[PDB]
Order: C-alpha cells, then structure tokens, then sequence
C-alpha cells in the first residue's frame, strides 16, 4: 500500500 507522513 501507499503511505502518507504529514508532519
Ligand atoms: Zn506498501
């Protein structure tokens, strides 16, 4: 799967 960080 695709993984997203949004810090
Ligand atoms: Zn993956």
């Amino acid at each position: 799967g695709s993984n997203q960080n949004n810090f």
